[PDB]
């Protein structure tokens, strides 16, 4: 589990991308900009190479191989917070990472990246993610009404945030 | 039938929904645009890449066949409609994937993308077409007079339509 | 009536058309590209200029005032059909100038564009505007369930129409 | 009388300068801008842009009053975030529930979106109170949310649903 | 009076002329074979053709500036060196005699400075005096163009005539 | 027979203006694309890239099963108004007096009329050529005009004629 | 051998043929009327006039695809129907009998495609056999143009020579 | 000496033309604009690709080896003078191929670009360069006092001169 | 004389040197262009306007009558030298101005360009003007055999220079 | 010996990734810049002006050294800032003083400048050691001028006349 690699996204990995935001039956977005193919992704990595709104960090094991994905999203540069969200590639999910990665995440967002807080939504109906947000140091500070059509209905959300001030204690 | 998959077109399939055009007596169109040689169909598609008025899928088999065609079109997020239609290759016609298909097509419409009516138009002449959509839970609203010239004359269509609260219920 | 005239919109009717969205209560498109600002408007005015899927007449009197709208859209030139709506200003409406601008716009497509079919989409809850369509030769072809997002709630609409044939060789 | 002349239309290039004015850090399409070029430049390149949607407020003698925003909006899940800006020269005259309630007619009745949130300091209960009085209900206590004068303030979120705005009086 | 109307070659500033002239014929109108309705697209169409020499125009004034009509020649193929020829005149002044002056103008021009080869026309077949008027002036009929336009609701005939540069040379 | 019923038409590709400039190659005519006029291979691609999305012609190329380049189809002026078009053939040298031509016209009939939706079709013919006017009479197209010296071929002037068939008379002979 | 040679339009591939060809005759040359030495400038006037009718140029080859020389016509005037006929010859295929040829070639395309009316060129003086060659070919001298080019060192006079459409028809 | 031939300088030998640079220590100029970089020389030439007052032959043996360049620069049309520079490889100097060089560049003035003067400047502290010219036909016509600096200090040059008429009437 | 006062050309003064060119049987040049027509004259200077290569003064009285013109073109920064040129026009001429001017371009030129070289070129058949020159303190440096073609032939002029160094001594 | 076989050529396009590395607040022609993609859009604007300066420098195999600058070039007062970067891999060598020279020679031999200076922070008297053996005296020492390490530092202005680099050994 010690074996786990947060790398700056690259060109390379938009095939990665597009095979983990695939058979998840939500909207997938890049830059807020929904996309379902390959060419529209791509196309929209190009006109957002620049943008810094949103950054995304790929997670390699020893042998890198590839096992999910850390996207922060709704950057904001002066508040210093950002929406977190987290993608175990299909073949690696139940094997014990979620743990390592989240604080793997949070390591970098609050050191490296210098934020103030992070936060994220989690449906209501998996009160079990819930429960490992909650284990991992985040609280609910929202309970979020039909935010998202989900499923073929309206789904709450639980808000969830940590600081860098809890966090680096 | 259940190892049909749906996915998002590509530049690499714009050969096959082109040689679909072949075995129909018909004008194609790309986001409203007429076309008739690929190089036509290359530019329209490199021009409507993320308008998002239009959404089309590639039916395989788990072989990787290509089997066919789903398309949303006039999509409106106002009134929250779109226009249904599905083009099936000659080769796998009569394979009763139709049906499958079609369901596909509705989850993804009120699943995900939210919509509340989907609409199509049948040739009045095509009764088997007209009755299997009515096995599939659409009702005719609407008999089109005269709509579409089609084989050397005009021809009526059916306007059938299913919401999205039926579907889902 | 018979003073009332068509002609092909131009750039200085632009504010004219902003002004008709004023009181109607619904979105508003332009070859399908929503907009709401007179400076989008401008903008999809000067894109969309040589582009012949949409075609409108300003409706002006003997006196210049500007009395209303004539739009087709979603013409298509190989089944010969398009999509008609009129608008008349609301310092203009009751003066019985409707029939004469439907009429008007009948002409045009007929005898000048030469479409085969035109069609409209009028609200169910509009029995008024039915019988008049009515009048003028439309024929009821679907009642379109839950069509419209209208003023707080879906809407049925009547999809009415009229063939060339019949308005050509009418009395 | 005076809530009733109040007129809502949307924002034009010649209403930029206004804009700049009113914030005397500041966002447009959630890019940051400081000077009048800067702005002009990102009202050019999301002229179209539908994720965004802002009306200038006016009387009838046409003096700007302020300015009403949709931001966020999305047309899958058919939200929207509200904002809303009054020039302090016509704060304390009873705008703000006029204006609050052309904007869900507008999110309600026309965009036909399902859900309006906002955002609004803690530190503001009267604020927090009107939002109340309009059917807007706490849904979150967002912690150290905003950097405020100096400092990091909780925030309100509160919400109002599309039936529940259009069935209220019946 | 006739051999005080002059010729000149169309300006910018002759465009609404044109554009009002065409308008009231109830045609659809092209410019450079490119079709037009809204005078910003004949404008943005003047702008792109300017130097483009397969149409040449003459605006027809008298001695008092009053404008006349409308000399064009179009499809001007400079290797067969032939064109198309049309007149259009005010309907004010139609009638008083003009005609006749113009149509050899508009030769004169074609054979005597451009060295065109043939010029040739298109009269509606339901308007035989104009038929009379163009044999008179040393055109032939040399096809029947049968249900060719459809012009103000139906499929029209119309005659196609010509004259040579030798034959109009050795009057 | 059997070579006539295997012919296929496809919309003309830019792969395909190769061929289009060989079927010049020994035809002493000036050739035109959306009436710009051209000679060599460059000049006729860049007019290609130009009006790919122009709707005033319609070009489709000829092969049969085995995709050899049997010839070219072609619409010009084109107008969704008055609904006619002008049409014409090219049979490459090697592949005529075969009997693909009478096929080909009524597959151009057909594309024009149950596809397009025209009115009229019609098309020039070498005065100078009657066994084509002879081909055009039995696939219904008539005489409308005998043009007088309308265009200059190999070194003088010639009459063509004009003829013209309907959608009504295509469409209805069998109804 | 002669009947073996064939024209084609020149591309963009045969300018580095007309370059080498150009280079080695020390003369400045032209395309388009413009000057230029450098192959890019060459290049980039080629793509400037690629659509420009005024000049054409074909490129000479045999059955092996031996790169022969090039025939051009300049100052193609389609008013007064008149255009300069030029040949160039690669120095390893002079005095081989292909001129004569080459000279048809261009008429006929001149007279039988382009129906052009006069064709004609320039000729040293200093290059009487030449003048013989053009005589043979039908061309007859209209001027002693008296030290008309720099040519070589010094100002050299040239025959200018002409030949009608009616009289290389009628042979 | 014969297998040395001059060419139209083109893109591809910019790099040569940079190197050339390297052991010479002087601000090189393209059309008087400085320069040190490769990038700034490509965009430089790009530029100037049409302008006719520079003018530049690489100089290249039988072998294609990169021998040279001529420069002529301040090219004037109306008084048809020019200024000549040479600038041979220093792994080609002391082979005695400046005197060659120095004659095709005069032969391409005179014989070809009919300019009537050329002229040089010529270090006053390297007075075998000006022998050399001297026997080429160049005369003195001014001694310019601290021109240039050059090399840590200003320092004289001599201006020569070659007229036309001198050049071409050589023994 | 001490009246006289130089000003840094304006767009405004493109008309007076136009004017100026009249009076001279010669082609005039700006930045090294040839022009005749004003509004070739216009042009160049729009494309020229902060070129540093030439500068030029408009010479006036006390009155606001235009007097003259000073011109120095090829400057080079390197070499720190300048090619200098004087136009007085016709009516005032003969005044004894042109020392005066010149004087107040070398001033210009040495004391603020800080330039190290000025020189001129003088018609050979103006010994007038060779010997003012020589009195301002240039020397001939050169005698440029038929360097310009005048009046219907070539002719020889003299180059003529002065440094920093003399004249600020 | 490994001295003489480093070189200097002017900076092109494919060595800003050099120049990028090297900062591991920059400028260009005075502009700041930050990103790559910031630095290449910086670099095609100022292509062809003159008031700046740059040299990579390189040894035979070719690795990349470091980079000579000069800056505030003007051409009236003829002066020029001057400012020598080396990698981290290649200090402690000799190299500076090699470089501090070639710089000297472009700037009085080719240049025909009058004066070059520099700035040197005065917490490393190393570095104002070498310039003053290279001929460089002080003509300033600015107080509080530069904010370095999260902290304000005084540094010496130091400068060099052309006539003296150049008649040095005479
Ligand atoms: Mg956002
Ligand atoms: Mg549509
Ligand atoms: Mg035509
Ligand atoms: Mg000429
Ligand atoms: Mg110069």
């Amino acid at each position: 589990n010690s074996q786990l690699t947060l790398r700056a996204l690259e060109r390379g990995d938009l095939r990665f991308i597009h095979n983990l935001n695939n058979n998840r039956n939500i909207m997938s977005y890049w830059f807020e900009e929904p996309y379902e193919s390959f060419d529209e992704l791509e196309e929209l990595y190009n006109k957002h190479i620049h943008d810094n709104a949103e950054r995304r960090f790929v997670v390699e094991d020893a042998q890198k191989n590839l096992i999910g994905l850390v996207e922060l999203i709704e950057i904001n540069y002066i508040h210093r917070s950002a929406e977190f969200q987290i993608i175990i590639a299909p073949e690696h999910q139940g094997k014990g990472f979620a743990r390592t990665l989240i604080n793997r995440a949070l390591d970098y967002s609050f050191t490296i990246l210098n934020l103030h807080k992070i936060y994220l939504h989690v449906a209501v109906e998996n009160p079990k993610a819930v429960h490992l947000y909650e284990e991992c140091g985040f609280v609910e500070e929202g309970h979020l009404v039909e935010e998202f059509f989900i499923n073929g209905r309206y789904q709450d959300v639980k808000r969830m945030y940590i600081l860098q001030s809890k966090y680096l204690n």
